[PDB]
C-alpha cells in the first residue's frame, strides 16, 4: 500500500507497506529515507517531521551532492580549468556546499509495479549553483518491494562537463533508539584497506593504507566495540569511524557490507568503489530523536561512493561528468532475518 | 476557510476563502496565484495541476525572477564587474534565466489571522545560481482578507552584492475564460510615459517616451481596444502591448491601475516605480486553459517592478541589492463589485 501526507512546511511523507508488513517512508525535502521499520521497531534514525530536519540536521537519510563529503579548499578541476565550489566548511566544500540539494523540495511521481513500488525524485541544479557547472537535471529513484529490498538508483544529465559523486546519508541503528550505541551490532565489510584523514579538518592524508588485521579489519565479521574502543590514531582523531573504505571486489551483485544485531541483518550492495563509514561521533550534543538524546556512537551510516579525496589521490577514480554523459549509480540495502546467529552482549 | 491539497508531483495547492465567499488559491510550485474567482467565475488565468505549468507555460501566476524582465546580452555590472547570466531568450536572459525560481517548489508557511490569512513561501537561491552572485534567501507572502484584497510582499537577503527585482506574473481576464478577448475590458493607468522596445527582440530601445494624448494614454480610463487597434509602431512591433509603463506618483496608498469590465473591477497598488503590461500577444498559440483554446489577447498582466532596462538607461532605476541589506516590496490586487 502507498500513502501520502503533508509531512510539514510543503513536503510529504510517502509511506509505503510491502506485503511482508514491512513499511519504509519518504520525503521529498531532500529525497530522502525518514523511517524503516519492522514489527513496530526502527531500523535507521529519522525525526517526525520536516522542520526537525531542517532545526536539527538535515543530514540523516538525505540525497546528499552534487558531490559527497568533502573537497579541500572546495577546489576541482574540470576539463583542464580549475573551479571552486562553496566552502561550507571552514575553507571546505563538504555534501555540495550550503543550503544544498538535501535541503531542497525535491518533485516527484510515484510507479506502482505491484510487487515493487517506486519513488521518483526530481530537480534541477541550474548551472553555476553553489560553483557547478551545469545545468545538471538529477532524479532519485528510491523503491521497496515484497523482497524488503531498498534500492537507490541515481540518474543525472549536465549541459556542462561537471563533477558528480551523490550518496544517500542514511543512519542505521538496529537498537531502534537513537540513545543507544550501535557498539553492540556486528559488522562485517569486504575492504582491506581505508583512506586515513590529514587532521581534525577531515581531509584525506593522502595515502591508501592497508587494515588488514588492525582493529579496522571487518572483512570477518566483528562487534563495533572493538572499532570504538581502539587506540589507533585514525579511531582517535574522530573518535569512532568517519572513513572511507576501498572495495576489495567491485560489483553490484557482490554483499559488500553486512550489519546485524541479533536476528536481524542489514546487508549492503551497490555499484560504487568505496563506502564512507561514519558513526555518529557527536559526543554529548545529544540531538533529540523521537524524545530519545542520541548518544555518541548512536548511529552508523554506508555511503556508497566514490571514495572523497579524489582530487588529491587520482587512484580513488574520477567523478567527473562529461557534457551530455548519463550518470547511473545503483545502492541496495536488504533487510533479512536469521541470517546468522548473533548472540552477544555488551 | 483553509484546504490544502495535492497539486501534482509533490506541489500543494492552498486555498483560501474569506468572509465574503472569494476563494483565492495558490501553489508552492513557484509560490504562485493558481486561481481566484467570485460567484463561480476565474478571474484570472490557470490551469488544474501542477504538470500543465511545466508542460503549457510556466509563467502564469508565478513568482519570478531574481530578476522579471529581459536583460540584454544577459549582461549586468555588479561592484564595477561584468557578470553574464544565463541566458535564455536568444542572447538575453529573461525571468531570471532558464529553470528559475518560477519551477521550483518553494517551502510555506500558512498563518491564519482571522480577518486576514498569510501564506509565506520561502526559497533559497544559492550563490552563483544562473550567474547570480547570492546566497539569497528569498520570501513571497501572498495573503488574502475579508476585504477581498489580495497582498503579495517580497523579501530578499543576500549574503554577495548581487541583483533582485522580482515580479507577480499573473494574467487576469474577467470574462473568465480565455477564449475570449480583454479587448473588451477597460483600463486606467496612472502613467504619463513608457519604454519603448528596440525590436522584436524586446529589448529596450534606448529611450523613455511621453504617451500623454497617444493610443497608450490610459491616465482616463479607456477600452483596450482602442490600444489594440493603433496603428502606433510599437503597439504594431508586439501586436498589442509589452511594455513597462512609468508611474506618474509613487506609493502603495495610491491606486495605480484600474481594470474593469462591467461590474466587476479590479484595483492595482505598489510601490514599485513601474507597471509592465503584456497582453498575452500569443497569436494562434491557442494554449489551453480549463480546455479552453486561449486567443490572441486572451489576458493581461501588471508586473510591478522596477522598469526593465536600466542596463541601458540608468534614469530607470537601479536593481542592485547590497551584501546584507533587505529587500522589501508590496504588491496588491483589490477586488471590488459595484452594488
Ligand atoms: O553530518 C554530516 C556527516 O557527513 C559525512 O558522513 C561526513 O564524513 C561526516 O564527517 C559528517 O559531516
Ligand atoms: O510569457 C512571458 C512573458 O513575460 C513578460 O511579460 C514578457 O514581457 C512577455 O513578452 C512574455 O515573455
Ligand atoms: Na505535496
Amino acid at each position: 500500500s502507498i500513502k501520502i501526507r503533508d509531512f510539514g512546511l510543503g513536503s510529504d511523507l510517502i509511506s509505503l507497506t510491502n506485503k511482508a508488513g514491512v513499511t519504509i517512508s519518504f520525503t521529498n525535502l531532500g529525497a530522502r529515507i525518514v523511517d524503516w521499520q519492522k514489527d513496530g521497531k526502527h531500523l535507521i534514525l529519522g525525526f517526525d517531521s520536516a522542520k526537525e530536519y531542517l532545526e536539527k540536521d538535515a543530514y540523516p537519510g538525505a540525497t546528499v551532492g552534487p558531490t559527497a563529503g568533502r573537497i579541500k579548499d572546495g577546489l576541482v578541476k574540470i576539463s583542464g580549468k580549475d573551479y571552486i565550489l562553496n566552502q561550507n566548511e571552514g575553507p571546505q566544500t563538504l555534501n555540495g556546499g550550503e543550503e544544498s540539494i538535501h535541503t531542497k523540495l525535491w518533485t516527484y511521481e510515484v510507479t506502482d509495479l505491484g510487487a515493487e513500488v517506486q519513488v521518483k525524485f526530481s530537480l534541477v541544479s541550474n548551472d553555476g549553483t553553489n560553483g557547478y557547472p551545469g545545468k545538471i537535471e538529477m532524479s532519485v529513484t528510491h523503491s521497496f518491494d515484497d523482497d524488503n529490498k531498498w534500492k537507490i538508483h541515481y540518474e543525472a544529465i549536465s549541459d556542462k562537463d561537471t563533477v558528480f559523486n551523490p550518496t544517500g546519508h542514511v543512519y542505521f541503528n538496529l537498537n531502534g533508539d537513537a540513545s543507544e550505541s550501535v557498539e553492540n551490532h556486528g559488522l562485517r565489510l569486504a575492504a582491506s584497506r581505508f583512506v586515513p584523514l590529514k587532521d581534525q579538518t577531515e581531509i584525506v592524508r593522502g595515502d591508501i593504507v592497508d587494515i588488514k588485521n588492525t582493529d579496522l579489519d571487518f572483512r570477518q565479521e566483528k562487534q563495533l566495540s572493538n572499532a570504538f574502543n581502539s587506540n589507533m590514531e585514525q579511531v582517535q582523531l574522530v573518535k569512532g569511524i568517519d572513513h572511507p573504505f576501498l572495495l576489495d571486489q567491485l560489483g553490484l551483485d557482490k554483499e559488500q557490507a553486512r550489519l546485524t544485531l541479533d536476528d536481524t541483518s542489514i546487508s549492503v550492495f551497490t555499484d560504487q568503489p568505496s563506502i564512507v563509514i561514519f558513526t555518529a561521533n557527536f559526543g554529548d550534543l545529544g540531538t533529540l530523536y523521537h524524545e530519545k538524546k542520541q548518544v555518541h556512537h548512536g548511529g552508523i551510516t554506508f555511503e556508497c561512493q566514490v571514495s572523497p579525496g579524489s582530487e588529491q589521490i587520482p587512484e580513488l577514480g574520477d567523478i567527473s561528468l562529461k557534457a551530455g554523459e548519463k550518470y547511473q549509480a545503483t545502492t541496495i540495502y536488504s533487510l533479512h532475518t536469521k541470517l546468522e546467529h548473533h548472540h552477544h552482549h555488551h
